[PDB]
């Protein structure tokens, strides 16, 4: 019941708020992990947590922030390791 979700985000993700929105819906859920800018222009997320709790953060990925225009992520699950202690940005 407990895995570990990578995301990529694409879209109109970066300069609009995306990393802090998502570092407070992980805290809210209970979520360790990291939201980090990558050099396309995209996000990159490692959540770790109940596959509930991830699911849901999923969902509040897929619709960001206000300013943020969210294309398709690509997501996968694989396996629970606790490696995060929090959230953290980059």
């Amino acid at each position: 019941m407990l895995k570990r979700m990578y995301a990529r985000v694409y879209g109109l993700v970066q300069g609009v708020g995306f990393r802090k929105f998502v570092q407070i819906h992980a805290i809210r859920l209970g979520i360790k992990g990291y939201a980090k800018n990558l050099p396309d222009g995209s996000v990159e997320v490692v959540a770790e947590g109940y596959e509930e709790a991830l699911s849901k953060l999923l969902e509040r990925i897929k619709q960001g922030p206000p300013a943020a225009e969210v294309e398709k992520p690509d997501y996968s699950f694989s396996e629970y390791k606790g490696e995060f202690e929090d959230f953290e940005t980059y």
